[PDB]
């Protein structure tokens, strides 16, 4: 229970990892022009340990999937070239290392898109004023009406997701992780509060979750169910990603994965579930703990996890692996110190999303 369930070790299909604190993907925007960069080598690094997992930041999986400045890309020879090198160095301190595949969808601008293009989407509804998307400059802007694509552009975005994938292989990744969640393209088809569409990838749950099931195929048979890992948040909100039924969504998703699974003869590398964050923190567990119980196979938690929450969430068997995002930031051996229960630093919010290879990124001190 308390003799720290973090630490003993957890078979996440091939691959035998040490410990459970795992690195939760982070856009942090150090990769200049969308390539990356030597300073994303030494973060990674920093975080890594032997028989750890690490989820890279959200990386682009085309031209107009981008949303933020300087994100990496894994769509040009260029870019794979790059992600080797970090990957040799993360490899070399014994750590697995997962590539996000990650599509913005709506959540974007013309300044994000070739040519100013308007982004695209499930829809043609744009998230509401009361979201404003941060600009190269630092300053924000608004979220412009993006353009609702058909069928056909649909399969166009699944080759992309499949290509991604393969590169990521390429590049060393061990895997790779279909971001859905939070508001981005997946996640416009997915929530009913954004998927308006009347023909067959919008309407039923079945038809909502078209898109993300071909994704999740069209990747896994690209390079096998064990080394594809998916990620959603039934009931986060964010960028106007609202459902009327999170809980039901969420089953809806597990049980497509849980088919997937079974028709490919093999299990995905995991489940990575986002919460939302007293009755509502019961009413979130539960939502946690149904679709973990429904899911056949690996289970991740994320969303303000401590080390006492983490510890709570495995030895309850609530998860099988936690994920930290913020923390990790700011504590580059936060392992280390959930291990000795050591003091952890404070995260600068300020410098999240700066480009500096350094402040704020790699400077954040060690035990
Ligand atoms: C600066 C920053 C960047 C993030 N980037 C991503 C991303 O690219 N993809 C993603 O799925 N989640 C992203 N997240 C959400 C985190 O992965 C994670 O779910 C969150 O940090 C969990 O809560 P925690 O901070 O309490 O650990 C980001 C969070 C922060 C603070």
């Amino acid at each position: 229970d308390g003799n720290n369930p973090l630490f003993s070790p957890y078979k996440m299909g091939k691959f035998n990892l040490s410990h459970r604190v795992v690195l939760a993907p982070m856009t942090r925007c150090r990769a200049l022009n969308n390539i990356p960069q030597a300073a994303l080598g030494e973060y990674y690094e920093q975080r890594a340990t032997a028989g750890g997992f690490l989820i890279t930041e959200g990386t682009m999986i085309s031209p107009t999937s981008a949303g933020y400045p300087h994100v990496p890309g894994i769509f040009t020879k260029e870019q794979v070239r790059e992600w080797k090198k970090i990957v040799d160095v993360v490899h070399a301190k014994g750590a697995v290392i997962f590539c996000q595949l990650w599509h913005v969808g709506r959540a974007s601008h013309e300044v994000y898109q070739p040519a100013g293009a308007a982004p695209i989407s499930s829809t043609e509804k744009p998230i509401s004023n009361r979201w404003r998307i941060l600009m190269p400059d630092g300053t924000h802007g608004i979220y412009p009406k993006p353009r609702a694509i058909g069928t056909y552009e649909i399969s166009q975005v699944v080759e992309d997701y499949r290509r991604s994938a393969l590169n990521a292989i390429e590049a060393g990744f061990d895997g790779i992780e279909i971001h859905g969640a939070h508001g981005y393209l997946i996640d416009q088809f997915l929530k009913d509060g954004i998927n308006d569409r009347t023909d067959e990838y919008g309407g039923s749950l079945a038809n909502r979750c078209k898109f993300i099931t071909q994704v999740v195929q069209a990747v896994v048979s690209a390079i096998g169910a064990d080394r594809v890992g998916v990620r959603v948040s039934p009931a986060i909100d964010y960028l106007d990603a609202m459902d009327s039924n999170p809980l039901s969504l969420g089953l809806a998703v597990v049980e497509r994965l849980n088919k997937i699974q079974l028709h490919s003869g093999s299990k995905l590398a995991y489940l990575h579930v986002t919460q939302p964050r007293l009755g509502s923190e019961e009413e979130e567990a539960r939502l946690m703990r149904t679709l973990r119980n429904a899911y056949q196979g690996t289970f991740i938690c994320s969303g303000g996890y401590t080390r006492e929450l983490g510890i709570e969430a495995v030895a309850q068997g609530d998860a099988d692996l936690v994920s930290y995002g913020r923390l990790f930031i700011s504590n580059p051996d936060l392992v280390m110190r959930i291990k000795l229960n050591a003091p952890l630093n404070k995260y600068n919010r300020k410098t999240f999303y700066t480009q500096d290879p350094v402040v704020g990124y790699t400077d954040y001190p060690f035990l």
